[PDB]
């Protein structure tokens, strides 16, 4: 792909955060705290799941970022509406604000209703998320692989601004505690 001239800075919003996680002082790494991380409640928190949003908001144009996965055994990532849900049980669909993909026990899955299989060959370390608002297309890349496609969303119907999405996952098996890291330009 030669969507890297579209790379924009990303930086997490703290205020979105679950209570569990600990964003770097760049606001560039997020990952699981093994304990409640000693804020205060508010209506933009994910209670439910370890998540959190990107603080940029993107209502056109073309916008490329990238992320560090390395060791982690689950995941989530991509774009999500500014309106979604923050409280409370929901699955990931673009039915209900997300176009994302993920990791979970060894297998790779698009976000869609239901899940989609994935075919990737090479382990990703890192993960390109390529939006094109006005077209309504999120692609993935496998960065490890030579920037190869891993899934695309068309057709999407964002009907907001879009966020960037992260979940760090759980640690439940005490192999999942790697961070999430926004790579550099
Ligand atoms: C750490 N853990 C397994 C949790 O239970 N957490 C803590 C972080 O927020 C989400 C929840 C899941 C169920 O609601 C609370």
């Amino acid at each position: 792909h030669h969507h890297h001239h579209h790379m924009v800075h990303i930086t997490l919003d703290r205020n979105t955060a679950n209570s569990w996680l600990i964003i770097s002082k760049d606001r560039r790494q997020v990952r699981m705290g093994d304990t409640h991380q000693n804020v205060s409640d508010n209506k933009e928190r994910f209670s439910n799941y370890p998540m959190v949003l990107g603080a940029q908001r993107f209502s056109s144009g073309k916008m490329y970022w990238e992320v560090d996965v390395t060791q982690k055994e689950a995941w989530d990532l991509g774009v999500c509406r500014d309106s979604v849900q923050r409280k409370g049980q929901f699955s990931l669909s673009p039915e209900n604000g997300f176009w994302t993909i993920w990791l979970w026990q060894d297998s790779y899955e698009a976000g869609t209703s239901p899940q989609t299989t994935l075919h990737i060959q090479v382990p990703p370390c890192q993960i390109g998320i390529f939006v094109d608002y006005e077209a309504g297309v999120v692609s993935f890349y496998n960065i490890t692989d030579h920037g190869s496609l891993i899934y695309t969303f068309s057709e999407c119907v964002f009907a907001g601004p879009l966020r960037p999405f992260f979940n760090v996952g759980f640690n439940y098996s005490g192999g999942n505690a790697a961070p999430l890291k926004l790579c550099p330009l």
